[PDB]
């Protein structure tokens, strides 16, 4: 209860910090190497970011970085980058060709407020900007760590990650997947960005391999829990809840929170915020 | 004539080298940090790359790198990355919401051979992969140079570059631009990737600022010539050919080739291939 308040409050704090930097990064002034920023496309990008939700992904980057003693400013920049990518994915998924949504969080979707062309280009531009934000000199982070993050984000986001998962998800609508197929498409469509968010803290902090693996694994448990909790919420069609039942799902959620917590045991009290996130997500 | 053969032959050689690496990079095997590569989406990506054209952009990267004595393997990887990005842009531009093309180079467009969702995701995945290819450890290039390239490519490709130019171009269809507007949207829509292709050689080679600027400027002249030559070809609506006339355009093309050639004068015979490219493009 007090711990759940701890998470909710930090989620809102980190959301506000990330949003402030995002507003700055989406300002109308051309940067070095940019010719001009067309105002309509930029407004569409801002709209896409406005509709992006509660900023869990930046939260996880920021808090992974804090756990491991990395540079909070680098954490904020990488969180913003990751959020831009998350938001691009929603702008494209909302399109008529994909999920065909007129509304997102009570507001018109980007293609409805603008048009489909502008939505396509806004998502394309937000995906592109994510990489700019990570690699830019105003992200105070060594080049080797920037390169590692670019690789990690691209792998998590692309053919073998998020985008591939979306392809598998759409294919699942016409041809029902089996359990192994569901686990795979979920790990890609939603798990990979959450994995990346946590692993990124270790990359940013310059952690050893063991610690980077630990945070990756933690991120995998967060994503597994995120997916189950969401499918349970909707319940109360290729879903593990559908195949295995609600009782199985609720026990597996409980298990994943316990596993997540055990992974961060070695950090003691300093892991409380991330452990609270696991519990919030899972319930 | 013999010089134009020199260019045409090297264009084909570099196209074949770049295509071989692209085929490898688009293989079905999951890489480290990828879960699996869905076969249908991967086929769509390959189709998008197959339809991409004559590989001028990789040619320029490879030859800029050669001019400045950089690592040809790094040149090949960065050229492949740039080509993936170029090809993504075509996959999205062909969509019904944008240019609405059923054919590209005599073949069905990606959304026609597959569907619109798959085309959207294929372009998204090719854009994402471009950044993976640049930053990956199998690109033999120092991290600092990789970061610089990620920034340069993202700036050239995004809101202040290619994507922004496409937005300005679509807006031009409903509201005619003036000359300054045309120059700007052209510099973004087509010039920026050609600028990047040439400047990239200097970044890869670890050139001093002066030399990097020189290759950037050369790339700007290539792009200016590329645009004019193309608009002239079509002639024989917001175009400089339309506003200034064919005679003005043909003289300006000639001027830009001369300027391009003068920029590379200090490299002597070693600049012959790039100078031939300027002449091929312009005529």
């Amino acid at each position: 209860d007090a711990q759940m308040t701890n998470f909710e409050t930090r989620l809102r704090e980190n959301a506000a910090k990330t949003e402030a930097l995002l507003g700055h990064l989406l300002s109308g002034e051309a940067r070095a190497d940019e010719i001009t920023r067309p105002q309509n496309l930029l407004e569409a990008m801002r709209h896409g970011v406005l509709n992006g939700g509660k900023r869990l992904r930046p939260f996880l980057v920021i808090e992974s970085v804090a756990l491991l003693g990395g540079d909070a400013e680098a954490g904020l920049h990488v969180g913003a980058a990751l959020e831009c990518l998350h938001c691009y994915s929603l702008v494209h998924d909302d399109l008529p060709a994909m999920d065909d949504d007129d509304l997102r969080r009570g507001q018109p979707t980007v293609h409805r407020k603008f048009d489909e062309a502008t939505a396509i280009l806004a998502g394309d531009s937000l995906l592109t900007l994510a990489f700019d934000i990570i690699a830019s000199d105003d992200n105070p982070l060594a080049a080797e760590r920037k390169a590692a993050l670019v690789i990690s984000l691209a792998r998590a986001a692309g053919i073998g990650g998020m985008a591939g998962g979306q392809a598998l998800d759409l294919a699942a609508e016409k041809k029902a997947p089996d359990e192994d197929g569901i686990i795979t498409l979920q790990a890609m469509k939603t798990g990979a960005l959450l994995r990346f968010a946590c692993e990124a803290g270790a990359i940013i902090a310059g952690s050893n391999q063991a610690e980077r693996q630990r945070l990756r694994l933690f991120g995998e448990k967060i994503g597994l829990s995120f997916q189950l909790a969401d499918d349970l919420l909707d319940l109360t069609k290729g879903t593990l809840v559908a195949l295995r039942g609600e009782a199985w799902a609720r026990e597996k959620l409980q298990e994943q929170v316990a596993e997540a917590s055990e992974l961060l045991a070695p950090y003691g009290e300093k892991a409380a915020i991330l452990i609270a996130a696991a519990r919030f997500i899972a319930e």
